[PDB]
């Protein structure tokens, strides 16, 4: 019944909530596949990059950059 | 042995045939994932949207629009 | 207490008013009759009312006929 | 006084309502010209194809695809 | 009973209240005064209030002055 | 004596063989049965057989059902 | 004998000259069709929008914007 | 008497109701409680409620915590 | 019943056959409008320019260039 | 505190209000720089041309075209 | 922990190593899905075609074309 | 009775004629020898004969050598 | 034994039948008369029959008149 | 002597270091103009958006998103 | 008194000088002979002289031969 | 001695001839009357005469009326 | 000393003048190479197709289309 | 008489047949120029890269990739 | 009164004339800002790069490249 | 008698007037002094005067100094 | 053996070294063809213009602009 | 014996030198201290040092703090 | 004394060390063994080591096997 | 202790070795002579050595001659 976008959001929240210190963006597709069996379908959902998809779901994921320019993704409270 | 496109066609036919009143397009990726474990790879298959892929397989899927502009997908007889 | 939570609860109240469901073109009017205002589907992030209703499948069941007419039902 | 889009919508409704079994999309420009004297200005109205314009007016036209992949257009009730 | 039909009727009621027409920037406020809410021009599919008003020429006459100020009148 | 003229005449002959029309998926086979070869719709400049048939409305009448099945008839 | 662009210019001048307080741009295609039987072929004439075509014929049409951002078109004297 | 002026005044009234500020996700509900309707941020030309609030810095002070939670305060 | 492209082809043939010395391309839209009441819908038919549409119908129209680079259009025999 | 767009709007209003007969568009960047010390950042604000930015702020600036096709910009009352 | 690209590389190597005479490119998505349960995410990984992705991993896959123009993919030694 | 079904059956008949398989460049000729015409791979929706043959793996086994030469076999 | 080799030989046979050449629009029909089928110019990789004929200059000489009519001749 | 990019980096660091709780991205151009007299020239520096420029200077600016999807910019230590 | 009006009048004067018309490549020279300068077809908004001449059909008749040579005549 | 310097001086001479200014559509003709030729605004790098005149503000003052008519004056 | 475009023009004129009945466009690159030793550099000269380059040199080459849609190129007198 | 594409094909076959162990793609333009006096005109022939042109002529050239990702080109038998 | 382009030209001439051995292009934006307080608005003026703008004003700036490929900009005499 | 032929001859006449060549910025003025008008480089199909001069190497020799100044000479 | 780019570089150096006062860019293709028999293949080498290719080989060619905006090319010492 | 294998081994040696990990900005210097050169992250195919380190998770553990500072540890 | 000259000389020295050539994957390690550092193929302007080696054909002969393995030899 | 800080210090040491400056093409070699390796301009984020040197104006003064040759000097 759920929209593809709603299902992916729910799975991503499930991935991020396991990890108290967040997930480095380069590791995120792998950590999501570990839970779900497949990749985050960011192109399908209408985004050019995984980062652009993540920006579009701010109530699921908090983005923070590091000095190197890498993103770490945290589960947004709620 | 089968082409990616042939496999997806077969899976989509299997999804749609379960549903006597068809599947609303917004629900289709979810209903296909429920059967198959993954999403319909419409970008891979060379289409910009899921609707454009579905138009390309008329002997698998019948498209009908509603007054709202939403598509419902039916298994095409055969 | 989120906007979406309040709208969802009010929608459920409207749909439950109607045992036979509500034709989608009449939904905005029936909902305003109860709530005093429209369903804020653009604010909630959707291009159409029907697109919003697809986002709440636990609340509303949607039936579409073969002539393309849409009926909305309270989901139990 | 009317917007171009409103006038075209009204003319298209007038075309489709004559035809109880709908109008095949390949025949639609001709059948509309027969009534109106000119073509449906889908590029002007901001669409890349006639099909994309028709999708944008679901309360005027119902689209149904056939096994061949051709569209038939029906007047949407009302 | 469509949203657009109800909005159209309420707009007509507001404009008829005013023999001298209503300056377009004041229309939303006058309309809320009567109806309790705003004119839902985005929901109805328009980028601006004025774009919505152009969609209902049987309801509202629009005059624009040479300094670019807009006045709206009930259409008979 | 053009390719399109010959194909058109042969198609008419096939369709006239069938008072009840010919289901579009069966047309290529019936036509080969009579002519020894397929309808050359790509050579004639069309992406599909049905697209070719639309180019010859004086020859073939096309009916499409509400389930999307297509039947072709000789045009008088 | 005349260029398409010259004919359209002449027809547009004829439309605008009827209207002493000008024609709102949203109403212009309809008012031109009322006189001429067809639409202003702005895409053919090489413009992306009707407004861009109108800008290209300043000795035919004067553009003035209103507070809302709508254009009114006036016949340019001569 | 502009829509934006009225919304701004009503927002100020809501925020002043709350000495401790209002968490941004709760703002729409609190505002409807007072006014009878939602904050019309799309009509006013903004993609989000927060984007609208940034347009009125003389009215609302916005604080964001290091966990990304947002609190809105009446501006003196 | 006819395809838009077939109707336009037929009208164009009718225009060109009147003119024993052909029609200069700059004059063609005007001469076609004189017969038909509207313009040749080359963008609708999927071409960027009128010349590109004309190239696509060689059994209707013969193109010949002049020293200036202008095209003259002749009815192709048949 | 203010958005870039709000600041530019305010500065532009300040420029235009000095000039009772408006400012010719070709002169506007210079007249704005005279007051403010820099140029109107129309590309930053998401517009391809200065004219497109000005169209987007109709409650600040009234556009009127002249017979030559040049724009004059007036402060919109208020 | 692994990058998406590293995981896909490893899975592709596992697919190709089973097949002593290589895998025809048209059959590769199907043969990879048979092992892994999903498709090779070449668009995600930043490539327009499956062939372009495969070219980018030469130490995993050897490409050889046939007279028809079809590619066969072999596991690159190591 | 579909075109693709008939072509598939005729292809199988040709391949079965040859215990040692058929070199792909010779397939069109051998097939015409039996059927009177070519394999209609463009009509069936494929850019090449080999692309068509990939669409029918239950009918034809394809072997490609390390020098890039292709041999086609009847599939049991 | 390639498709293109067989088509080339059959084309030569058709053209040699005609001392005065063959008008290009009549070529498909004359060729079918001899061979039982059409010249497979799309299969062979060409958008048009004339484009195919340009690929075989050792087989066919093409003359075009100043009115744009095309005549094809066997090449010695 | 300095590169444009180095100068802008230095000015941005100066802006952000004043603000202990960071600067909301919507407020950043204004706060930078308050110090420097002009805007951050992100298009000149080769970026489509201000956010894309900021991502490119991670040793100057730390980005953190909020639940709404707004960015707050902090001076990166050093 | 517009540039285009003056150029048009001068062109007419040049063409009337010549009962047998003027070959288009010679027109600029003949026109300069009478007027002291060239026909300003770029200023008037045209990419070519011939494109300008098409804009004034009441002034100049243009004939093009089958070898592509152009002759210009005064229009009565 | 540059082209632009000479054109600028000649323009100034034309404008000074006219105490009441010169309507922009009449400028080319008046200028030719004095100089024997047109103002070479394309050569000088401008799409229009008015665009050229904007490049020389020390030479020409431009007034535009509210009906969009343009008058050019010698600058002191 | 000559511009590339002038040299190519001169060579093309030399090719076409040999051939009293013109040169079919499909044969032109070969016939030009026979005289000159290389191909006509139409992309270098700023054209997308050979036909577009030829259209740009009307005083060198006369284009005439045939019923099939093929161009024949003739030396333009002079 | 021959098409440009046919001539280039023939020359390329002549180049490759000299070299029993094939020609590394980086060396191919030079080795072809050594025989023919000019370069392979892959852009003219409608391809974005030399590799894309070579893929389009599989009955002339066999492509094989190496571990580094370099192509070697072999004359395809016949 | 002056056009933006004329003002920038004048400022650039003023910058370059100070420097007898010219200004290295990488240093130019900084040296111009030192005089003027802002950057050269090359995107506004319709150029993709600063170098493309500079090429467009040859009577202001002389460009000379060095062995490294860096440009030095000199004031053009006058 | 073509425009380009006449311009070429007049240019040669101007350049021959000057044994020491003519600095390119002064060429338009010197040429007008002799001919009464400017060199019509845009009409002749060139973006600049210098681009036109490159099209006539048999007429004008162009020297450019290391400071980028250009001198034009009659070609013998 | 040499890369296409290396061969062209060597030929260009050979052209430029003959000419003590350099070669005007408009004359360069002709002067290179005079030595080599063909044109500089700048599109093949991946550049949109001849000037862009020349910029890419600064140790072969020195570019200097003139007041008109024309480039002169000099052999770079070495 | 691959470059990547050698770099990986040398990196492990550097990280093992440090029980408390190594701050990422100091890693290049510490690594050069041991090896005589820098970590060749561009050669190995990565835009940044950190991007390279992500490619070797069996060798280096990366911790990032909430202020965005990065610490690298030998992986057991 | 250029970087490329020094790298070229050092590469030659490494390759000459090996009568049987050096497998390309081992080249970086062998070269570092002699020189103390890697071959700087990115600095020298190449995307890969093999792309750099193609730029110096007078120094290194490259052989590629039919399984795609690469061997590098000193060029005499 | 950053890579860029160490490279900067080593560069300064090399340049100070040379009172007369160092020609840019010789810089990499002189720097390797002192440090054992190349200047890592790609790692540091620059397309060229000269682009890197522009990033450190407090360290190196760059002079370019009118023939385009570059000399680098220690900055005091
Ligand atoms: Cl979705
Ligand atoms: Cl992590
Ligand atoms: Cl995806
Ligand atoms: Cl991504
Ligand atoms: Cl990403
Ligand atoms: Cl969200
Ligand atoms: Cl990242
Ligand atoms: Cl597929
Ligand atoms: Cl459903
Ligand atoms: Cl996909
Ligand atoms: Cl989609
Ligand atoms: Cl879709
Ligand atoms: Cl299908
Ligand atoms: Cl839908
Ligand atoms: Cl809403
Ligand atoms: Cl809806
Ligand atoms: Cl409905
Ligand atoms: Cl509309
Ligand atoms: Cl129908
Ligand atoms: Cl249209
Ligand atoms: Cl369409
Ligand atoms: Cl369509
Ligand atoms: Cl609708
Ligand atoms: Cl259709
Ligand atoms: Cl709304
Ligand atoms: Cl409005
Ligand atoms: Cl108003
Ligand atoms: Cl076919
Ligand atoms: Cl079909
Ligand atoms: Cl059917
Ligand atoms: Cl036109
Ligand atoms: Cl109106
Ligand atoms: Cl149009
Ligand atoms: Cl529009
Ligand atoms: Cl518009
Ligand atoms: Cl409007
Ligand atoms: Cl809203
Ligand atoms: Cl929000
Ligand atoms: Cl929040
Ligand atoms: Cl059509
Ligand atoms: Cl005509
Ligand atoms: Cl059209
Ligand atoms: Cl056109
Ligand atoms: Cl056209
Ligand atoms: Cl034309
Ligand atoms: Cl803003
Ligand atoms: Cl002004
Ligand atoms: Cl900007
Ligand atoms: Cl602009
Ligand atoms: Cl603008
Ligand atoms: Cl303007
Ligand atoms: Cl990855
Ligand atoms: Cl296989
Ligand atoms: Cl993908
Ligand atoms: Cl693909
Ligand atoms: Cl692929
Ligand atoms: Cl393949
Ligand atoms: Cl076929
Ligand atoms: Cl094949
Ligand atoms: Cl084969
Ligand atoms: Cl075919
Ligand atoms: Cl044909
Ligand atoms: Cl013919
Ligand atoms: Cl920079
Ligand atoms: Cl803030
Ligand atoms: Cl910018
Ligand atoms: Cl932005
Ligand atoms: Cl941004
Ligand atoms: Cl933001
Ligand atoms: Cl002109
Ligand atoms: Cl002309
Ligand atoms: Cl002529
Ligand atoms: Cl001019
Ligand atoms: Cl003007
Ligand atoms: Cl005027
Ligand atoms: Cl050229
Ligand atoms: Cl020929
Ligand atoms: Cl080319
Ligand atoms: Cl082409
Ligand atoms: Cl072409
Ligand atoms: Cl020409
Ligand atoms: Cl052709
Ligand atoms: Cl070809
Ligand atoms: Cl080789
Ligand atoms: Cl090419
Ligand atoms: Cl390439
Ligand atoms: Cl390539
Ligand atoms: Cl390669
Ligand atoms: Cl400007
Ligand atoms: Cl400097
Ligand atoms: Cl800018
Ligand atoms: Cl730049
Ligand atoms: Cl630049
Ligand atoms: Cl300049
Ligand atoms: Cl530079
Ligand atoms: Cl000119
Ligand atoms: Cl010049
Ligand atoms: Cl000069
Ligand atoms: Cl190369
Ligand atoms: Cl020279
Ligand atoms: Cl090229
Ligand atoms: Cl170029
Ligand atoms: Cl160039
Ligand atoms: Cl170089
Ligand atoms: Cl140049
Ligand atoms: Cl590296
Ligand atoms: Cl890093
Ligand atoms: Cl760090
Ligand atoms: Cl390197
Ligand atoms: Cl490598
Ligand atoms: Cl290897
Ligand atoms: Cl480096
Ligand atoms: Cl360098
Ligand atoms: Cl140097």
């Amino acid at each position: 019944g759920m929209l593809e976008g709603d299902l992916v959001s729910k799975m991503l929240r499930a991935v991020l909530q396991s990890h108290k210190n967040g997930v480095a963006l380069p590791r995120l597709q792998g950590e999501y596949r570990s839970l779900t069996g497949d990749w985050i379908p960011f192109k399908q959902l209408g985004f050019p990059t995984l980062e652009a998809y993540l920006r579009s779901v701010p109530a699921v994921v908090r983005i923070e950059t590091s000095r190197s320019g890498e993103i770490t993704c945290y589960a947004m409270a709620c």
